[PDB]
């Protein structure tokens, strides 16, 4: 076998970047400040941390065994429980106590056989009762709230329709579905799209097939009232490159940025339309929704060029590190016009900017706040010449937190200081009769300084002031996903406004 | 009520000596260079950390929770198993979520009435399938050594004589014994001394009350082949003091260091003679053995002044911060002398000294191997510029071990490097037919560059070369007392030689 080396090396796990690989609690955090006491409930977010170290050289980010942390909030106290998802990757390496699974997405590099190749790593949602640990590639694992124990690989009682189910399902605040999808939906390469979602008692309601003109990343998609929406990544999987050893994912320069639209309710695989953007990256949605006109408004981080540089096109063609830029975009689409090609989007801010979030009592409808990560290349807003060397590399950087106000246009930024950088946010709404983006938001800090984690409590009444920082004395590598669990939801979603 | 503190403060839980108070596993730790295969069995050490912040300031690093960690070595792996011990202490002030226990060992500056006021922080040993978790002013505390749950206070089947069971107990290797004691053992200021010894069966075998001349600190005493020695530290304790807030232990300069000598086997209390070594500190012992006159030759860490400078005279006259040295020292007794002084002890090597290890197998004989801590001013030994501004305060520093022939007088020295400290070491013969100290010496390792710790093996063959060093992505805190349990002992004890 490739031999299993026994500590790491390179840059994806040097610095802060290093695993750390704890699983356990630290409770009764240190707390600067004061938390706010009504806050109630968890914050769970989900890292990539590889348990072992990989026997693939400079193995991305994305590739990194799923590690779940809830943050327990009560009466102005928190604890931290951390676990690493037991997926079949995670068990059969800790088992053999070595690296087994091979290059992101690509069985033909792999050890041994996998059934299942999630690393659960990239989001971590509340469905009825258990916590769904999501990766793209696989079904969910779910997993206990309480004591983040594994039950196993989830397939929703026999009902999942898909081999995969995506990082990003939407809640809907009035019907409380949760809607779905898996792209890839029938194994490695296929075209295959598995719309699907289930109602509030577990039953599937939904489930339609469709057709990707490309087999392409769809990493997150969007929901309004009546239109489910999937915006594709221009990269491209090719299963014959993959059994020869290369990249499950390839740019395509010569392709749009497709944008599938398929009624919400009753249709079938045909009814997809796919409008064309121009060529660029689909990035994260903020939200969806149709305006008075019905046409859907499509609120998403865009880029011009390839995010994710390190799988370039065929030529070995893309941009560098810290090239390139996304921005806040509103794409129109008109499920009735035959006009396939979509005009260049407006663009909300001015940000270099990614992990929108919205007040999720609105998700599907009309929203008028947005709090994003932002990215500030103005002298002094970082230190990169402390931080940089103590970074590693592999994951995005963020230097502040946005609030957009979208009714008046005022924006408030948050910045932690120059040798902190920012994980995505969560939003909590102060109570359950609070305005639309009214209460507080948590933002998971990495502190370069100290080579310490740190969680910031911010009032969104002014979100450049930490009401409470919580001190962490380890360093909880940088993450993907996380959600809000309110105590006073008891289907653990909040109510619609 | 004294208003909890919700971050730690001062110097002694600062820096190095922050707690970080995490419970749970770190599996399959990073290794540099090659873990000895042969080597398996598990590093189990003790460290001072508090869970909650004190309501004293400067609470001493003595009176912090005490947290276990295993390290469990098989086939060239090691994982890391950490908890805290289920102290009637640890559990009431995690239920209440604040500090309750107040200043070191005096029950009237407590919160609450504590039944048992062990922190459980000082030695961590293996008998009869249990470990035993150790505070001098308490009975021990069962623990699993698999798993680390803590069953309860435990009093041998109900046949434990004593309020106080030491931190140092001695195991016979020939007999099988665990060779006891507890000083102050009817209570707060009391000289009562009871001696006491368990057969490998787990029956009581001595049981012997004797009389202190003054209520001084027995920290350590030394076992031989026909005696038991206890060596008194001049703190004295009044329990009117501490009545009114005072502390438990005062210096008193106008006394002897005494030495009481008892026959092991059969003695009555009024058999015990009080020998009066020159005025001194009477630190921890590395064995002791009758010579072939029958006499004994007690070999102790001793200084001149008080070592605990922060429990000074009643006039609070002491010495200051790293002002005392204690050094390697060889008394010579002879119970059958009248004669009450003692002369001033020789010296076994010039280094400043302490946490003497042996080859256990020969613990209550003759030994011919030492190994130590050591702390050298030595310019550039220790980076101190760099280092003390990170180390925090209440704990002492070694940055070295040493390894002493006494056939020979040879010496040999390992130095983990300018900018590392050690903990205390312990000492893994390399097989079951090994000579005297042949195989593996651990230690514990604080990195101030890391700001992390790592655990060290070493081969006696050269002391001076690690053959691995395990990375810890974590600071353990400076800790107490720790102990090897090979996996070929079937009682967790070596077999003599
Ligand atoms: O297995 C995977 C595949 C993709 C991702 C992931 F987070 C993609 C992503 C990351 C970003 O920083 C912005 C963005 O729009 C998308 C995570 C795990
Ligand atoms: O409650 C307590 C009381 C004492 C100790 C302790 F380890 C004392 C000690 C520490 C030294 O550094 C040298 C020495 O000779 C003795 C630990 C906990
Ligand atoms: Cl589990
Ligand atoms: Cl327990
Ligand atoms: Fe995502
Ligand atoms: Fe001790």
């Amino acid at each position: 076998l490739p031999p299993a080396p026994r500590y790491f090396q390179g840059e994806n796990t040097a610095g802060f970047m290093r695993p750390v690989r704890f699983e356990g609690d630290i409770t009764n955090l240190e707390v600067v400040g004061e938390i706010p006491k009504s806050i109630e409930g968890t914050f769970y977010r989900v890292m990539p941390e590889p348990h072992l170290p990989s026997f693939i050289p400079n193995d991305p980010w994305f590739n990194g065994d799923g590690n779940i942390s809830g943050f327990y909030f009560k009466d102005g106290h928190v604890d931290l429980k951390q676990r690493y998802v037991r997926t079949e990757k995670f068990v059969r390496e800790a088992e053999a106590r070595r690296s087994l699974l091979g290059k992101y997405r690509n069985r033909y590099t792999d050890l041994v056989e996998f059934k299942i190749r999630s690393t659960a790593n990239t989001n971590i949602v509340y469905w009825r009762g258990q916590l769904l640990a999501l990766k793209e590639d696989s079904p969910p694992y779910a997993m206990d709230p309480e004591t983040l124990e594994t039950f196993g690989v989830y397939d929703f009682d026999g009902q999942l329709p898909s081999l995969t189910f995506t990082a990003h399902p939407k809640f809907d605040p009035v019907t409380r579905e949760m809607v779905c999808f898996g792209y890839e939906a029938k194994g490695d390469g296929t075209r295959d799209i598995c719309y699907y979602s289930f109602g509030p008692d577990g039953k599937i309601a939904e489930t339609v097939w469709l057709v990707s003109p490309v087999c392409g990343m769809i990493h997150d998609f969007a929901v309004t009232e009546n239109f489910v929406i999937f915006p594709i990544i221009p990269l491209v999987c090719d299963v014959e490159r993959m059994k020869q050893g290369g990249d499950h994912w390839q740019w395509d320069y010569s392709i749009p940025m497709y944008i599938g639209v398929l009624p919400r309710r009753g249709a079938q695989g045909s009814d997809v339309k796919w409008f064309e953007a121009p060529h660029g990256f689909a990035g994260h949605v903020a939200n969806a929704f149709e305006d008075d006109k019905g046409h859907i408004q499509l609120q998403m981080a865009y880029a011009k060029d390839n995010v994710f540089f390190w799988w370039p096109d065929a030529n070995g063609k893309g941009p560098r590190p810290g090239e390139v830029e996304a921005h806040f975009a509103n794409f129109v689409l008109d499920y009735q016009s035959d006009k396939l090609p979509l005009a260049e989007p407006t663009y909300l801010v001015d940000d270099d900017m990614e992990f929108p979030r919205i007040d999720d009592r609105v998700a599907t409808r009309k929203h008028k706040h947005t709090f994003f990560c932002i990215f500030d290349r103005k002298p002094g807003v970082t230190d990169f010449e402390f931080v940089m060397p103590r970074a590693g590399g592999g994951a995005p950087m963020s230097n502040g937190l946005a609030h957009l106000n979208h009714e008046t246009g005022d924006i408030q930024r948050y910045l932690p200081g120059p040798r902190k950088l920012t994980g995505e946010c969560i939003f909590i709404p102060r109570n359950s009769e609070a305005a639309e983006g009214d209460g507080y938001v948590m933002v998971l800090l990495a502190n370069y300084e100290d080579m310490c984690s740190e969680l910031a409590v911010l009032d969104t009444k002014d979100l450049t002031n930490e009401v409470a920082l919580i001190k962490l004395p380890v360093r909880l590598r940088p993450g993907l996903h996380g959600n809000w669990v309110d105590k006073s939801d008891v289907d653990g979603h909040p109510a619609p406004l």
